[PDB]
């Protein structure tokens, strides 16, 4: 077949998991999304010229420790770990996300993206100085995105695609 890349979209309540995942793939954004038991998208893509199939996860809904968050994540080759900029809690969480990865992977070297969302909205409490950062303490990309205004969004998921692609 031809080749998926499963990506799981990780993230503080709020921060956007679902419009982002929304947007990827239907091109609208939503004003509100209630997460079900799964909550997958398919859509094929051209990254670099190599056409794939995107398998969107959303974690959504799920509950901070459960059988299907892990389920995900060990399904997952990849990941979105998203904050809002807007919202500190929500950055001062990430660790706990990338530490849920690296213990479902048994590994330190999973292909993965931070996502700093809501970058339309005024009232900005993270910097991007201290996204990157973060970012670089854990060898990964960092990708400023708005679900609604688009902006970051298609480069998010492919910069994740292409993390999976070096490895
Ligand atoms: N202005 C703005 N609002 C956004 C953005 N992304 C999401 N939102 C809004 O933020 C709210 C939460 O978005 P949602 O995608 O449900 O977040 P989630 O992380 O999936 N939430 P949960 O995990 O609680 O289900 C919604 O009202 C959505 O419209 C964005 O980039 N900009
Ligand atoms: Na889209």
């Amino acid at each position: 077949g031809g080749t998926e890349y499963k990506l799981v979209v990780v993230g503080a309540g709020g921060v956007g998991k679902s419009a982002l995942t929304i947007q990827l793939i239907q091109n609208h954004f939503v004003d509100e999304y209630d997460p079900t038991i799964e909550d997958s998208y398919r859509k094929q893509v051209v990254i670099d010229g190599e056409t794939c199939l995107l398998d969107i996860l959303d974690t959504a809904g799920q509950e901070e420790y459960s059988a299907m968050r892990d389920q995900y994540m060990r399904t997952g080759e990849g990941f979105l770990c998203v904050f809002a900029i807007n919202n500190t809690k929500s950055f001062e969480d990430i660790h706990h996300y990338r530490e849920q990865i690296k213990r479902v992977k048994d590994s330190e070297d999973v292909p993965m993206v931070l996502v700093g969302n809501k970058c339309d909205l005024p009232s900005r409490t993270v910097d991007t100085k201290q996204a990157q950062d973060l970012a670089r303490s854990y060898g990964i990309p960092f990708i400023e995105t708005s679900a609604k205004t688009r902006q970051g969004v298609d480069d998010a998921f492919y910069t994740l695609v292409r993390e999976i692609r070096k490895h």
